[PDB]
């Protein structure tokens, strides 16, 4: 029959975010000779976890329908394009780029663990944050405050 | 025929995670009028580099059948709902929300890396950890500690 | 008709990554009696935030078919198997496992964050890089450098 082959052909399509809603947490996107609904994507964890990374407008996804009584849709990023290439080409590093220009980026290759291109960075803990390595440097171009009651240097100077 | 529609149906559907079994990484989802047998939940990498964030009763997720000889189904998080909603409305940021109240963020518009609400941070190299930039604020409301045969100061107090 | 059953069994698939190509992005998977052609696998963001972490060979996965006039598919890591097995049994923690041994993990249970088995760490920042909590420990084997004009320890010694 040949819409039983219509629902099959719609039921996985590929298409490009041309808008999204923040609040609601949906997108339309266009796939094919049309544009969707407002339809929510799919995050990493929507749980006891929480994560939010929203999709943005050109970035090419997946659109998989569940049919049935329900018959919605979810979007699923994402997929690499000539506008939104690979930032990287290695072969077991995990590379984050964001449009800041900041990188997030761990290398196995060389076990090296980096962030860079931002302007802040801030971590509040209740207890112990603690540092086990041979080698620190600090290149502070303005000054380090240390504002403790207390610092213990262990040995020479 | 019948059930080419009902296998169609079935082929995508979305649905709450009902139970776990963290040995196993099975999942089982009620979805529709039935509960399904014990399914694997798909992870972000399960390779060379193996990631692992468990689904948790309550999620929302979509399940999609492979059909065929196998037959089998996998479990795909997560979709927003009024239980587990959105934790963030940012444009731009990863924003990271576990349920002990911690945050892991960073947002492109201010470039700010954000890590908060934990206790414990622990970081063990065995070469080197740097860190490059104007201003370094340490708040210890207790005392730093600095277990080294050696601390330069490079220029003034 | 006897092909529309032929392209739903062959819409979700299973399989293992056999070849990678970091160059192009794709890789081709064994599924059932055959092997893909290179096909794009899924990442977390290709839009104004970009990822990469590129799936191994021997990372089993899903291919997703879209048909149509398109008729294209698209590979989605990742699932857990007897060579690659969970790196965790937690509950709650987000644990990333890279084949160098280094852990990325974040505990809510204990709500400590984890950095271990790494070389290198380097934080670049144009402004701030704070740090507020009671306890702090640095245990350098070799030395501490502290290349600034200025430190200020606020009280005692
Ligand atoms: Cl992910």
């Amino acid at each position: 029959i040949q819409e039983l082959a219509r629902a099959l052909r719609n039921m996985i399509r590929t298409g490009i975010i041309v808008e999204t809603d923040l609040n609601a947490g949906r997108c339309r996107v266009q796939t094919g000779g049309m544009c969707t609904d407002w339809l929510q994507w799919l995050t990493h964890r929507a749980g006891r976890s929480r994560t939010w990374w929203a999709p943005s407008v050109g970035e090419q996804v997946l659109i998989l329908a569940v049919g049935g009584e329900l018959d919605t849709a979810f979007v699923l990023p994402g997929i690499y394009s000539g506008d939104n290439p690979s930032p990287s080409v290695s072969a077991d590093a995990l590379h984050i780029r964001f449009p800041d220009g900041a990188v997030i980026e761990y290398e196995p290759e060389t076990s090296a663990l980096t962030v860079s291109g931002i302007k802040t960075a801030s971590v509040t803990a209740s207890g112990s944050v603690t540092a086990t390595v041979p080698v620190v440097m600090v290149k502070a171009s303005t000054r380090v405050t240390l504002d403790t009651p207390e610092v213990v240097c262990t040995n020479r100077l």
